[PDB]
């Protein structure tokens, strides 16, 4: 199932633990902490980010693991579905407007395109990402070489390069391997 569990889900501040329900970033009204609603990492005002290697220090931002909704929400549903199929995780495309209840407690009510189960496009995508996260699926397994290059620069701070007489497939396998060994999926994302 998992569509039911998305729908029954609730957001807790990672600092104060106040429970909210209520944009990737969230402002805690109890403690004034700000954080990612997808991965719970901190969002830093200009220019409060403590990471010394941050090239984006003058903008409001957070650092997200590669399986945060902040990134996966840019994938097409199709591609997300492919991740899910490759790991034998079932998902809906038909319903068993939009059904998701929001605290304004009213339904989203937006138009529901074909194939997005009974949801709007944005909510369907949160469903898929929920799931991916629930089962700890690694997106990097569908990365093309260039996304793998971007990933190893973003998470390991190295610009990689093909070795001599390394074909694109081997290059890809090496980048994926190093990436999976050295950089975990989201460390605060709730898992099954
Ligand atoms: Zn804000
Ligand atoms: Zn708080
Ligand atoms: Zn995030
Ligand atoms: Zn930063
Ligand atoms: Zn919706």
């Amino acid at each position: 199932q998992g569509l039911a569990m998305y729908l029954q889900e609730g957001i807790d501040c990672p600092k104060c633990k106040f429970s909210y329900a209520l944009c990737m970033h969230f402002h805690c009204t109890q403690c004034r902490h700000q954080f990612c609603s997808g991965c719970y990492n901190a969002f830093y005002a200009k220019n409060k980010c403590p990471e010394p290697n941050c090239r984006v220090k003058k903008s409001l931002h957070g650092h997200h693991p590669r399986d945060c909704l902040f990134y996966l929400r840019d994938w097409t549903a199709l591609r997300l579905q492919k991740l899910l199929q490759d790991n034998n995780v079932m998902f809906n495309t038909e319903p068993p407007g939009c059904r998701v209840i929001e605290q304004k407690d009213e339904a989203c009510g937006k138009e529901t395109p074909a194939g997005y189960a009974g949801l709007c496009q944005a909510h369907y995508k949160e469903y898929l990402v929920s799931l991916i996260n629930a089962h700890s699926l690694d997106p990097a397994t569908l990365y093309e070489v260039e996304e793998l290059e971007t990933a190893t620069e973003r998470y390991l701070h190295v610009r990689p390069q093909p070795l001599a007489g390394e074909d694109p497939p081997a290059y890809q396998a090496r980048l994926l391997q190093k990436l999976t060994e050295e950089v975990p999926l989201g460390q605060s994302i709730p898992r099954r």
